[PDB]
């Protein structure tokens, strides 16, 4: 269904953001 | 329908969080 | 509908975060 | 409704994030 | 609602999160 | 039920990340 | 249901997160 579908991409993204976070904690290391 | 269209909002707005987050990344590394 | 209008709000509060983070990298790049 | 309410809640919550975030680049720039 | 209930607690977290943030703000100001 | 379980999933790890960013905030001082 | 793992779905990455921002504590240190 598409609500489910859409709260797929909002668990995508949020995967995204903590991909993007780790960046951050190799670049301080 | 509405509600559908405004969580994929909510998605969007995390995907540009990501890309905000990653710029932090990037000026540490600069 | 009144659901739909919050999660509206809810993704344009995400977009301000979005904002504020990339203020942050901003500064770190001086 | 209950449920509406609760959402912009949220909202107002994510907002709240938005100006902490913002708050942090501000003490970076000093 | 138990559905309502629950995203109130989803609020309160995220207040706890942007409470964390302004923590942050006030170390980098020190 | 099953949906307000998984929202009360949601809250706790919201949690999880309220600790962990105050805790960038103690290795700053 | 498919809403409800969806919903799961997002408090694991909210859980992803949570560990990216400890370990960004951790490089801090």
């Amino acid at each position: 269904g598409e609500i489910a579908k859409a709260l797929r991409e909002i668990a995508k993204a949020l995967r995204e953001i903590a991909w993007a976070n780790r960046e951050n904690a190799k670049a301080l290391r």
